[PDB]
């Protein structure tokens, strides 16, 4: 019955929905709808889990995306196909500044292209931003539920080792053009590294297509739970002020 | 006289934060005079510098000049004296449709279509502009009742070839920007000017706070009046008053 | 429990192993390895989802690898973390060619270099090349058990729709870099598109790893079971390298 | 007006078909008034022009402003107005130990550390000065007898961190630019400015003539920032081009 | 044009006999030396740096044909022997090491290159794979073991220098610009076999023009090693990879 | 036997000689030398030979470089090796340019780089220009000489064929970046296509050496696409810089 190729979704199948708040992981798909009014299982085929929620009577979606850029870009534009035109991105990131803690959470305004996908759809030269509207809702929720929040420039990259200088890997090599890269970002005051914003921001602001991208820190290259759980209030909280 | 360019000392900006950056020196002393207290600190070369004040905190108005390298040299100089925030005032050619002349345009973004840029971040790196900024800009906007767009800006180093102008004398435009005007329209992108991407980028890689706020002069759909540029200014100095 | 941050394996549960086939879809690894004796379920993460199988009385491995190469290049980096130096990825591709028909097996020499990751690891003047010895033992395979197949150079991509300059999409554009690409990639002898092997290709032979091609055709561009027969060639292939 | 920017028509010219074209606008008339007959055009942002006569022949003097952008729409504009041969006259910074403060700087051809140029020509083509406006000025400065050295020169987009700078805001420079002074000095360039690239790429590349000309301010190996033979020669040269 | 379909190369379709693979040398001088190991060799023309040799093999035609130094004057050999008919074509070369663990005598057989060069871009864009025909490769391979020489398979550098793209110093300058400044180091530790200057160009445009392409190299120099090889530095390891670009051109007519 | 690696020559053979016309024709270089006074045979190595003569009493080099900025790279840099600090090339070419002439003699200033080699040298900002004197002194040679001489800038592609967007090949194809690029360097008033220049004038320019550029037409590409002056050309101009 499918209307897409990946997500094994149909038009009918989001109710009318416009908007999608796309995860990274399957797992956590479910988790989010949750915190939403009458939650339901679409689909689930690869690494694209997918389900339908309701919030002010108007329905949304929660779709993952997985690993990297590749993949989101087929999410995206199958969601896109669906009729989705708000995305909002939520994520995991590892930050770069020593004033960023574990528990933070970070909202992107524009993101380092440091990604192959990007290229796919504007020039190096286009600025992979978030649709301003996404953005004011990311931080306007997050002030809102008091979350200790920090606005800025993310590099996304498209390895999780070398991309985002990291050693202790097999080779413990590094390739020209990312030594000493990180120390480069943190100087241009880049708040933090992850893998999938580059992608979905340049893909929707180029496609007349709204994306916001939220995360909370993890890890933190210069020095629990409950940090989770804030960037998912945030990301529910901000589609609200969306629909 | 501290800086080389400017002939501002940090005395003349007085505890200044804050920078209103237009483009013409002639639209200097006009931005500066719709405030407190506006007086001349000095003019060289392209670069006219007026200092006002605004709800009693001391404010900048200097241009920029035509491009990016200029701007370059004018906002670098006043970072050296003390300005963190950046406001850029600027006039703008619309290539969407519906964007009619009169309009006000936010930019959040801008493709950088520039070389001043690379000398501050590599291409990768996003010329965005700061969210505070951008959302100062917006409310302004909205508070005057402005026909307001927010979104991407293309921001070239040249006004004839790198905005597709055909009217030249040569009439050529190489092959790198043929037929790029249809698709900077395609990915959304409002207009065309000529300093955003410097002034973003350089601002946004080095800790500094920049908005960009232009009045659409011309739209590009249609060829290649006067109240365009007192609203886009009392917007400037209106998100001013709100980063303060 | 684990020595890698996303596998979820340790080097114990490789039991030795240095040869791992490395699908697309988790679905896929299973199959693959019930085509070889003792097959066991090792873990699921992800994307990643990993057993260990045996040849000729040796440990393999068959781990799935998720789409692109982002999380490609997770999975070979960790795999490499823990003993392997032998990579024969099996996927999915569509023919470019007007001559390569949808069952064809296809064994990529080496790919063009339209993804980002392989920049993470070696210049744009760095060859996506395959090892010699793999693509050998890929082809012999191939041609023992008769299936029809071509070895040339593949395209490489990032996305499924503009990279592979499909207009059937949301926006209907394709960026100007691809407008007109597939019908260059044509002329230039290009088989197919798919989406992993330039990361696959670049990070192994750029650090000392072996890594080799193999896919079945499911669909034909110049126009618009199949299964089995590369992976019935993967494990045949692997058998040569062990 | 028959131009956006500069203000003026084809009449304003008299003929003429040769622009000094200075940076600052402040130095526009001290070159004119070493003509016959000056006399102000116009005045508009970073463009003052004069039209002067020189052995009975009308000659454009009119400022471009600092960088490519602004320069790039002066040369436009004078050439729509009918002007084919255009000598910059400005200031440098010496990046040779033996450069000093005073000496006038021909350059051949420059390094295209800009933008605009790739608005006009792909960074393969060659940012050349005009043979004929080169001759006349080194003709002219061996005929004055200033201290004269012709060559290459770098032409930058920013004042700070592409002419390697370090005494800014930040302290920092980008990568590319780091270390990019002594690569230029050990290639055998002479000095830094931000205009040349741009108006000898714009020019050679669209059948207009220009030459290249600036005095030292600062020598790059002794200071940052600091503590008129250029402009004789660029008026001789002039004379020389009619 | 004096009895030629070529502009260049000199030589007409019925000079090649039907010949529809070509061993091709970078020496003029070497041409005759690489023809003397084949049946019937006959000089045909030399022009420029092009010289080149018709020879029997295993009774069937074959082509040697130098390119002379770099990809320029190889991209047009190779294109003027294809439409004289040519569809093979074997490069034999010599070449610098890079690699501790390969000695001077050793043959490699290069599977792709890293495109250090010009004229690769002229026929694919960068992202293009320099990348050797397969059926050519594993003839060399086999070849080898015929032979019983010491043979490494993988990835070659190739230059459009001899100097400052291989990162040598040891130059009129002394200076290295910024692209190739410890660019060896980082090829060492990519695996990269050797150094030379024409495979890049060949193995491109052959890749992407549906010619089949193999490159095999004698190492003369090991660029790590101290002790550099006597005056028969290439005599005898010419005869080692000589050997077997005919030996591997057997099993391709 | 030989202080260079290639061209087999000794510091000695050169007889104090500082001046190299550097032919691409290794069998052209005796003609050309035959011309001087006391025409000695140094070498002949690969597509390098080389000359010795003398010319008003002062030794002067005739060193082929083949076809190509590598095979280029190598005779001027161990030339260069040799004591050589001025290069003059003289080759052949074809127009771009519907008034220029077969038979027509082109003086080069600088190069479009569609070259390899250069890049080995400078980035490709670096303008590949030639020396100011080489020029001078090759456009006064040839107003003694007399003959239908232009100067300005010159397309150096690294392949005969594609890169000079030629048609009349094996594919009959062109890669993206060519395609119509010829009319593309017509626009941006390009004289000719050639193979070396930007390679020498890049590595001469960066390096601190001297060097010009000079061609005979032997066709016009507006017209077709296949089949002295400028040899008296550049032994007159060498003359002036001995
Ligand atoms: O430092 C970090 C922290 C988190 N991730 C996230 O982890 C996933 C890969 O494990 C990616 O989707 C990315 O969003 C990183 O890539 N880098
Ligand atoms: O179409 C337009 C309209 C206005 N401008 C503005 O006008 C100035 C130069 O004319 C630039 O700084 C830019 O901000 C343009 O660049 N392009
Ligand atoms: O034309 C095709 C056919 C298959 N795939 C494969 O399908 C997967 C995504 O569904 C990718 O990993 C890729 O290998 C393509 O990318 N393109
Ligand atoms: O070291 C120097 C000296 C002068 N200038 C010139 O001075 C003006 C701005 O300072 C520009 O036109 C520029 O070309 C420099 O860029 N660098
Ligand atoms: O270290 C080396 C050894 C040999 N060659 C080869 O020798 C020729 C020039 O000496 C070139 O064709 C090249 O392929 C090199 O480039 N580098
Ligand atoms: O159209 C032409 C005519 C001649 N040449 C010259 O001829 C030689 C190759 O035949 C090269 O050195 C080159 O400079 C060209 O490159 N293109």
């Amino acid at each position: 019955k499918s209307d897409v190729f990946h997500l094994g979704l149909t038009k009918n199948d989001l109710q009318g929905a416009q908007l999608a708040i796309v995860p990274g992981d399957p797992e956590r798909v479910e988790k989010i709808a949750a915190l939403m009014d009458k939650p339901v299982k679409l689909a689930s085929h690869r690494e694209f889990t997918s389900w339908r929620a309701e919030l002010d009577g108007k329905a949304v979606i929660v779709c993952s995306t997985g690993i990297g850029g590749p993949s989101t870009s087929i999410a995206v534009e199958e969601l896109a196909q669906l009729g989705i035109r708000t995305f909002l991105r939520i994520g995991t990131t590892g930050a770069i500044q020593p004033h960023i803690n574990v528990g933070d959470v970070l909202v992107t305004t524009a993101s380092v292209r440091l990604d192959g996908a990007s290229l796919h759809f504007a020039p190096m030269e286009f600025p992979a931003v978030a649709d301003f509207a996404c953005t004011t809702a990311l931080v306007e929720a997050a002030k809102s539920i008091g979350a200790t929040t920090h606005v800025g420039v993310t590099a996304s990259s498209d390895t999780f080792y070398p991309g985002q200088e990291r050693y202790d890997t097999y080779s413990g090599r590094v390739v020209r053009r990312f030594k000493g890269s990180m120390e480069e970002w943190q100087a241009m005051g880049v708040m933090n590294y992850e893998m999938e914003s580059a992608t979905l921001l340049t893909m929707c602001a180029s496609q007349g297509l709204r994306a916001g991208m939220v995360a909370g820190v993890i890890v933190n290259r210069t020095q629990m739970k409950q940090t989770e759980s804030h960037a998912v209030k945030i990301v529910v909280e901000a589609a609200r002020r969306l629909l």
